[PDB]
């Protein structure tokens, strides 16, 4: 049996930072993707970032050039979101996700298998 086991959310404040690690364990295939989502309140879900076991990470969702970061550990099969500078539209709840094919894909229909998703709440600054 495949698992995704998110872990590293929660509630932080504007300008912070937080790491989500997704691990994979059952997994069955020599390749992967590797994905996160983000479904933020009222909006459909989007990609946020990929890697695979063949290429290097990317963040699909605009951002700014150091917003997000996605890298892995190959040996503890675990992908790793890095969030820094975070702003109130970043609330969403997180969802690793994974998929043989090992090009890099933003589609959600994609994608087979499912973490049980993360809540990330970013407080907002006073004003």
């Amino acid at each position: 049996q495949v698992q995704l086991q998110e872990s590293g959310g929660g509630s932080v404040e504007a300008g912070g930072s937080l790491r989500l690690s997704c691990a994979r364990s059952g997994w069955p295939y020599s390749t992967y993707s590797m994905n996160w989502f983000r479904q933020a309140p009222g909006k459909e879900r989007e990609a946020v970032a990929g890697i695979s076991s063949t290429m290097s990470g990317i963040i699909f969702a605009e951002s700014k050039a150091g917003q997000f970061t996605i890298s892995q550990d190959n040996a503890k099969n675990t992908v790793y979101l890095q969030m820094n500078n975070l702003k109130p539209e970043d609330t969403a709840i997180y969802y690793c996700a994974a998929r043989r094919d090992y090009s890099l894909s933003s589609s959600s229909d994609d994608f087979d298998y499912w973490g049980q998703g993360t809540q990330v709440t970013v407080s907002s600054a006073a004003a």
